[PDB]
């Protein structure tokens, strides 16, 4: 099926647990894969003013590791749990992808899942501002902007509403959207 294929594809490129012991200042993300209407999408954050990373920017859910996360992987769903309010039984880990080194001296993991048909958001405006969805096969052929730096628009159909996603979000979901979208049959 769509969602076995989708796991499949990308348990080959998954890294696992293999840089995730480094001295390192740590940050996990997560990459929700949602099925709706024949096709899978990302889901993406507007970040809050108020916050101390990223404020005012689209980013996946995501923070800073803290003494009571397991592991890496629970980062990251704590942090979404805060965030959007997605639950531990809504969502199927299923690997770790490449990490992102940054400022010498810090490492943010990403690690991508799939979301139930019955997940709802419900945006904490403490953490973030808005949440939407964005079909993976839109980082296929992206609608890019110069600002010299590569930035995406995308325009949602059912609002007319613009956003911007730029940096490591988008070079992230390019990546997502490869892995699992290219040499497929029509
Ligand atoms: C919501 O999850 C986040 C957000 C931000 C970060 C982060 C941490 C340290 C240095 C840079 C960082 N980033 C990565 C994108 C832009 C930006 O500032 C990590 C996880």
């Amino acid at each position: 099926s769509m969602l076995d294929d989708a796991k499949a594809r990308l348990r080959k490129y998954d890294i696992g647990g293999k840089y995730s012991h480094l001295p390192y200042n740590k940050y996990s993300v997560l990459l929700p894969l949602v099925a709706k209407e024949g096709k899978l999408h990302l889901l993406f954050t507007v970040r809050s003013e108020k916050l101390r990373r990223a404020p005012g920017e689209v980013c996946f859910p995501g923070g800073k590791r803290d003494p009571t996360d397991m592991d890496d992987a629970a980062t990251a769903l704590r942090e979404a749990q805060e965030e959007v309010g997605l639950r531990p039984h809504q969502v199927e880990v299923v690997c770790c992808l490449v990490p992102c080194l940054i400022d010498t001296d810090t490492l943010i993991t990403p690690f991508v899942g799939l979301i139930d048909h019955n997940f709802q958001a419900q945006p904490n405006p403490a953490e973030v501002k808005d949440v939407f969805l964005v079909p993976l096969a839109y980082f296929l052929h992206p609608q890019v902007h110069d600002q010299i730096n590569h930035i995406f628009e995308y325009t949602n159909p059912e609002d007319g509403v613009t956003y911007q996603i730029k940096g490591m979000t988008a070079n992230l979901a390019v990546l997502v959207a490869f892995i699992i979208l290219e040499k497929k049959p029509t």
